[PDB]
Formats: C-alpha cells, structure tokens, sequence
C-alpha cells in the first residue's frame, strides 16, 4: 500500500533529520524508526558517532539524482510539525543504510508506522554481529 513520492533537497541537517522540497512546501522530514547519535542537544552534547551520522546521510542525500519519499500508514507528521517518512536516495533506503553502517539505531517504533521494522531490525543486527561503529 505504501507508495513512493518525489521530492527535492534543500538541506541535510543531522543524521536523521533532513530538509526537501515536497509537493512544492518546504518541510522537515524526520527519518522513520531510527535514531543516530544527537549533535545538537546541549543535555546531550554531541554525541559520539553523531558527526559521523549527519557526514553520511548528508553525503547520500547530496549526491544523489533522485530522492523519494514514503509515507507509512499511520500519523504522517510529529508533534514538532516534521514528517515522518522512509527517504530514498537512487532507490537505496537512507534509514536502512544507516542502521547497516552501525550508524543509527532502530527506535522510535510507534505502530502503526512500522511497515519496515523487521527489514531494519534485521540489519542492525548484522551491524551488531559485525561490531560496526555504535556497536564497537
Ligand atoms: C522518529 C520519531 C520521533 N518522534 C518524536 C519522539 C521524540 O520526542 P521528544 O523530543 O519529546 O523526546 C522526538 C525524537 O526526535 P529526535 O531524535 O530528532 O530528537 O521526536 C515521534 O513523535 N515520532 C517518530 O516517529
Ligand atoms: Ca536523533
């Protein structure tokens, strides 16, 4: 049932957290079922792994032709007025890549959004068994 929609980069702001173009508004898009390391939060400070996140989405995001996003079937934007979708870059995943990288891990797992859960919680485990990054 999920389908993929086209949208534009504006800006990559953390790991997790990224600026398009959608539908011709700008929006916050939060990445669904993840959480990389925080580098803004002063109670947090910056975390360790967190520049290393914001490096790697941001570089998926810029260089790619295409971005994607997808919508799951519950709630379609947070508390904070972001969206919550699934991002794609060429075809290619950015929550799942970041979560095989060892560079997030899955969280936030609010039903009914959670139609990629296994796929994700499949490959934090391969993350996890090879002691990638946050799980070194
Ligand atoms: C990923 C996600 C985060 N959030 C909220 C929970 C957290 O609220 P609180 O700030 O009150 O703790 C916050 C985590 O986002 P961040 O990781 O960007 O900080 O965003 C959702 O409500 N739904 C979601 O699907
Ligand atoms: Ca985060």
């Amino acid at each position: 049932k999920l389908h993929k929609e086209p949208a534009t980069l504006i800006k990559a702001i953390d790991g997790d957290t990224v600026k398009l173009m959608y539908k011709g508004q700008p929006m916050t898009f939060r990445l669904l079922l993840v959480d990389t390391p925080e580098t803004k939060h002063p109670k947090k400070g910056v975390e360790k792994y967190g520049p290393e996140a914001s490096a790697f989405t941001k570089k998926m995001v810029e260089n790619a032709k295409k971005i994607e996003v997808e919508f799951d079937k519950g709630q379609r934007t947070d508390k904070y007025g972001r969206g919550l979708a699934y991002i794609y870059a060429d075809g290619k995943m950015v929550n799942e890549a970041l979560v095989r990288q060892g560079l997030a891990k899955v969280a936030y797992v609010y039903k009914p959004n959670n139609t990629h859960e296994q796929h994700l919680r499949k490959s934090e485990a391969q993350a996890k068994k090879e002691k990638l990054n946050i799980w070194s």
